[PDB]
């Protein structure tokens, strides 16, 4: 900041740390008080021809530290779905930095498609207030969870009606979701488990000649990681 | 705002906060004053060789606050259609913000096309008047449906002439608009429900042997929400 007094014909200008007028720290009408952390007074005597007046003061008060802002709490998404980073709160401008090179200057950053392990990791905001004041850093970690392998799909595919059809695979998935050609509407894909056919525990399941599902055709499987949440594709087979 | 006074030889200028004359705000023939929120008055005292003049005056005069933009009411778009943002008021410069990382400097910004899910949330604008003062902030705010599945159909598709063709589907779609080879035309697709055998409620429909309709070719299904208004595709089948 800039103290600014009045100018005296005749005048010498010292100005001190303190009240007790031991210690200068400038000899100007104009001195600059530089890396103001606190309020702080500087003191001034004016001396003219000789004479050396009381000194005068004034206080350079700190702008309040702006608040922290508010942002999601840590979050996880699956590989290639989207990242959104946002904030409630107001500022003159924002501040976000992050993985891969991120940077934003609003509340509402453009949307991170496709994420995958290189956007994992700190995203970072600060934001600046009415004045010009940066606030403090606050953080959202963002994990990425890999997708499950791609299955391979194996079937005792030349099949004679009225046998029971076996579609397997290796891989080591969750809920084998099973896709035929019926669909994969929300009305037949049921509750996993149990008897469903179509919705099992493990890589394997097996359709009985007098189900409804037993249907030529081409089938998919679909691998579910019950404690991830990702999910990942396979091959067709055609039965 | 800068006041701006008469220089005058041997003067000393006081500046002060009231008319009372009894608390100071500046020293200088050019004052500046600061954060001005409301009209405000200073008084000034020139002091020449010792004596002390009448205080004069004037009144800084704060520009009126600028109208509030005309925005349109909360509105609503289905996934992959265009989303349009307007404003009909004047202003010397407009200043909009958004989702996704939108922005805009005009009162009719870029249409957004292909809208998804990160498109929707709240859309602000401000704007800058003649002066250069900005006004409030009037918001619209977006939302965006999804899109029903696309559905799988299944049908009887090797039938003999003179029986009953059925298609069908597990989504639990609305009113299900089949077309087949006599096209998607409004003149067939009449009014649906009743016995409209090409507009049906629920993903089911059953053409007579001696309905105009029954006919050989590649149908497809399109999946209705009667509450959103969204539609979704379905695969080609063949009969």
């Amino acid at each position: 900041s800039n103290l600014s007094t009045a100018t005296v014909s005749g005048a010498s200008y010292a100005w001190y740390s303190d009240s007790s007028l031991t210690s200068l720290v400038s000899t100007a009408q104009n001195p600059m008080i530089v890396n103001i952390s606190t309020d702080t007074t500087w003191y001034l005597v004016v001396t003219v021809n000789g004479c050396s007046s009381v000194a005068g003061s004034t206080t350079v008060i700190v702008y309040p530290t702006p608040a922290t802002p508010n942002v999601p709490a840590n979050f996880a998404v699956c590989e290639g779905d989207n990242i959104t980073l946002s904030t409630s709160t107001v500022a003159s401008g924002y501040n976000w930095s992050g993985p891969n090179g991120f940077t934003s200057n609003v509340q509402n950053p453009v949307v991170i498609t496709n994420a995958t392990a290189s956007n994992a990791g700190v995203y970072t905001l600060s934001i600046v207030d009415g004045n010009g004041c940066e606030s403090g850093d606050t953080t959202v970690t963002v994990t990425v969870n890999g997708n499950p392998p791609v299955a391979t799909i194996t079937s005792n595919s030349p099949i004679c009606f009225g046998d029971t059809l076996t579609l397997s695979s290796s891989t080591n998935c969750g809920q084998s979701q099973w896709i035929g050609p019926n669909g994969n509407s929300s009305g037949t894909l049921g509750t996993p488990g149990g008897n469903n056919v179509l919705w099992t525990i493990g890589s394997t399941t097996n359709i009985p000649s007098t189900d409804v599902n037993y249907l030529s055709g081409d089938w998919y499987m679909i691998c579910i990681d019950t404690i991830t949440g990702c999910r990942s594709e396979s091959n067709t087979i055609t039965i």
